[PDB]
C-alpha cells in the first residue's frame, strides 16, 4: 500500500525511541509523531497543513538545541514547500522522512552516548535504520542518487550531534565508515555481487573490533576489484556501482583518518 | 515446579537488564547471571559450588565499586554459607535471589538517572520487581517477615546506590514512598481490604505527580482506619497488617521528611 | 447542547477581560480567543488545526512572558496532542478550557494588583470563575479528581504569577485560601450538606475581613465534623467528602502560614 | 584423541617455561597449570568449574602485575562464560589455551630480555610456539580466522609487556614482524606454495640479520606475486591467501616502522 508502510514507518520509530530511551527524551518523540502526522497529511492532498507541521517540528528542534537538526529542518522546510507548491509529492514525502530518522537517530545516539555504550552497537544501529528508510524511499520511487544524497545527509547531521556533544573524533569515524560500509554493501548486494558485500561485511566487522589496518587492506583490495569491474563495463555500469564507490572512498578517507 | 521460576526469574532478570540498559552496563548482567547458576546449584544438593560462585559475585562487585552492594554480597556470603551447612536451603535461596535483584536494581536505577529520567518510571519499575520479587519468594516457602526484611534490605541498598551517585534527597525520598506504597498496598489486597489498598494506590499517585500534602493527609487517613481495623481485630490481626502498618509508617515519614 | 456553552463560555471569557481591563490587556484576549477557536475545532473532528492553534497560543505566551502560563501551556500542548491521537476528546477540551481560563484569571489579577485592589475582590473573582469552569467541566463529563486537579493547576499559575508579580506572601495565602474554601463548600454543597458549606463560607468571609485566628478554629472544627462523617460512613464516602477534605487540609495549612 | 593433546600441551608448556626460567617465574607456571586443569574440566562437561578455575587464574594474574595479561585474562573470562553457557565448548577451550600460550610466552619473554638476549631466539621460539598453537587449534576444529585473531591478540599482549617492560621499539618491532612472517609463511605453505613460502622465511631471516631494506623489498615483491595470485583467483581464493596478505601487510608495515 505504500502509504501504510509510511505511516508504520513513524510510528514504529517514535516506538523505537520510546523503547531505547522511555520519557528521558519524549520532545523527539513529540517531533517524530509530528513528523508522521505531516507525512500522512502530504498523502491526501492538503499541502499547507504539512508546511505548519514543519513550522511547528521547527519550533520544537529549535526549543531542543540541536543546530544541526534545527539545520535540516529549516532546508526541509523550504524544499519541501517549493516542491509541494509545484506537486513533487514523493520528494517531499522523502524529506520528511529523512528528518524523522535524523531526529530518531539523534536521540537514540545522544542516549548511547550517555549511557556509556561502545561504538559497535551505535553502529549498527544506524546501519540498520538507514537501511529501513533506503528500502522505504526506493518503495516510494526516489531516484537512489537522491536516497544516497537524503542519507548522507542525515549521517552528517548525526555526526555533527556527536562531535558537538564531547564524543572523541575517532569514534565518530568509526561509526560513519561503519555506517558507509553497510549501505555499501547493502548497494553491491542489490546488483548482485554478493561475494565483494561479503567482503565489505568482514571489513566493517574487522573494523568494528579495533583491526583498523587489517580492515583498511581488506577495503582497498575490494575498491581495486570494483574498479576493475567498473571499468570492464564501461558507461553502461549501473548507478548501484558508482554510489558504492563512492561510499567505499569515503569509508576508506574515515578509516584512514582514525 | 517452583525451581523453575527461580531459573526463569534469573534469566528475565539479566534479559530486562540487557533490554533497559544493553552493553553498557555488562558486569550487572554477568553478576546476575552468576547468581542464577548459584541458585542453581544451590537446588541440586551442592552447597560449595555456590559459596565460590557467591565469592565470585563478590570479587566482581568489589572490582564495580558499589559500596552498599558489597556489604549486601558479604551479608549474604556469610548467612548463605551458615545456613546452607545448616540445611536451611529456603533462606540461602532467598539471599541469592535478594542480591540478584539488588544488583539489577542498582544497575537500573543508575542507568535512568544517568539518562535524566523521571522518579515516576523508576518508582513504578522498582516497585514492579520487588512485586516480583515477593511472589517468587512467597512461592517459595520464606516466612512473610522475613521476606519483606530482604525486601527493605533491597531498598536500602539501592537507596544507598542513589545518594551516592548524586541524586537529590527529595526524588529518592519520593521514589522510596512511592516502593513503600506498593508493597503495602500489595500487602493489603492480599488480605481483601481492597479498598484501603485502592485508597493507598491513590495516595502514591498522588505524591508521584507532585501533589504532595494531599497524599500525605491520604496516608494519614488510610493510617488511621488501618489502626481502627488493627485495634477492632486484636491479638488475632494477620501478619499482613503489622507489616502493612509498619511500612505505611515509614513511607508517612519519608513523604514527611519530603 | 454542551458545545455552545464551551463556545459561549470561550466568548464570555474574552469579553470579561475587556470589560475588567479594556485594551490595556490585548494578548490575553486574543489569545482567550484562540483557545476558544481550538476548542471549537476540537469538537468536530479536525485534531491537526487544535495543535497548531494551541502552538500558535504557546507562542503569544512565550512572548508575553508570563513563566507559570508557558509551563501551563507546554503540558497542555503535549497531553492534548497525545489524547487527540489516541481519541480523548473531553480530556483535551478540558485541557484547552483550563488554559484559556488560567490565561485569563492572570490577568484580572494582574490588573487587581496593578490597581490596588484589596484581596476580597479578587479572591471573590477567582472563585466565581473556578465555579464556572467547574460547572463546564461537570457538564461535559470529565471526571472530577481530574477536574480538582485542573482547578489546583490553575491556581498554581495564577499563585506563581502574583508571587513572581511583587505581591506580599500573606495576601497570596488569603486569595488561595479562599478559592479553596470556596470549592470546598460547593462540593460539600452538591452532596447535601448545606449547613457544612455555610460554616465554611463563614470561615472564609472571617478570613477575608482579617480575623484569621476566628476563621482557622472554625475551619478545624468544620474539618473535625467532616471527618466524624466520613469515617461514619466507611468506604462508601463519595468522592466529593474526600477531595473536599482535602482541599480544607490545603486551606488549614495555607491560613495557618498567614 | 585431540583432548589428550590439549593435557599434553598444558603439561608440555608448562615444563617449557621451568626449563627455560627455571624458579624465577614460577606463579606464571601455576597458572598454566591452572588453566590446563580449566581445560581439562571443559572437556568432561563441568562448565562451572572452569569459571571458578579461570576467576582464580584472572587474581593470579592480577596479583602479578601484568596490564595486557589482566585483560586478557577478563575478556577470556567473559566470552567462556558466555560461550559455556551457550554451548560452544571448542571457542572457550581455545580462548583458555590462547591465555596459557599468553602467559607462557610473556614469561619467557620477560625472562629473555632480564637476561640480555638478541631478538633473534626470542622471535624465533614465539614463532614455534605460535605455531604449535595454531597446530592444535586446528585439530581442534576452531574456524581458521578466530585462530588468527587469537594468535594476534596474544601477540598483541606480548608486545605491550615487552613495550612496558623496557624494551627499545626497534626490537620489538622486528620480533613481531618475524613472528608475523613466520605464520603467514606457514599459511602459505600449507595451500602448496612453497617457493612464496621460502621466499617469506628469506625475508624474516635477513630482517632478523640487521638487513632491513633487503628484507623490506623481498617482502613487497611477495606482496606484489601474492596479490597477482589473489586477484587471477577471483573471488574463490582460499581464505588462507587473504589472511596470509592482512598477516604480510602488518609485517611491512611493522618493518617499514623500524
Ligand atoms: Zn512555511
Ligand atoms: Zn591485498
Ligand atoms: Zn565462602
Ligand atoms: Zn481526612
Ligand atoms: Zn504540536
Ligand atoms: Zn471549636
Ligand atoms: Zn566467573
Ligand atoms: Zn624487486
Amino acid at each position: 500500500t505504500v502509504e501504510e508502510e509510511v505511516i508504520r514507518f513513524a510510528e514504529e520509530l517514535a516506538e523505537e525511541i520510546r523503547r531505547v530511551t522511555g520519557e528521558a527524551y519524549r520532545e523527539y518523540a513529540e517531533a517524530v509523531r509530528h513528523l508522521g502526522e505531516a507525512a500522512k497529511a502530504v498523502l491526501e492532498g492538503n499541502s499547507v497543513e504539512a508546511d505548519l507541521i514543519v513550522t511547528d517540528v521547527l519550533r520544537l528542534l529549535e526549543r531542543i538545541g540541536e543546530e544541526g537538526l534545527v539545520k535540516l529542518a529549516r532546508e526541509v522546510h523550504e524544499r519541501s514547500f517549493e516542491l509541494l507548491r509545484k506537486g513533487n509529492r514523493v520528494e517531499a514525502l522523502a524529506l520528511i522522512l529523512a528528518l524523522a530518522l535524523a531526529v530518531a537517530l539523534t536521540a537514540v545516539s545522544k542516549a548511547f552516548f550517555l549511557l556509556g555504550q561502545p561504538a559497535r552497537l551505535i553502529a549498527e544501529y544506524v546501519g540498520e535504520k538507514l537501511l529501513e528508510l533506503r528500502r522505504l524511499l526506493e518503495k516510494l520511487g526516489v531516484p537512489l542518487p537522491e536516497v544516497i544524497a537524503l542519507l548522507l545527509r542525515v549521517l552528517e547531521v548525526v555526526e555533527e550531534s556527536l562531535k558537538a556533544m564531547g564524543m572523541e573524533p575517532r569514534e565518530i569515524n568509526r561509526v560513519l565508515a561503519a555506517a558507509y560500509l553497510t549501505l555499501a554493501a547493502e548497494l553491491l548486494e542489490r546488483l548482485g555481487l554478493t561475494a565483494l558485500a561479503a567482503r565489505i561485511r568482514r571489513a566493517r566487522e574487522l573494523l568494528l573490533a579495533g583491526r583498523v589496518e587489517e580492515a583498511l587492506h581488506l577495503l582497498q583490495d575490494a575498491v581495486e576489484l570494483l574498479h576493475e569491474r567498473i571499468r570492464e563495463l564501461g558507461f553502461e555500469a549501473p548507478e548501484e556501482l558508482l554510489l558504492a564507490d563512492l561510499l567505499l572512498q569515503r569509508a576508506l578517507e574515515l578509516i584512514s583518518s582514525i
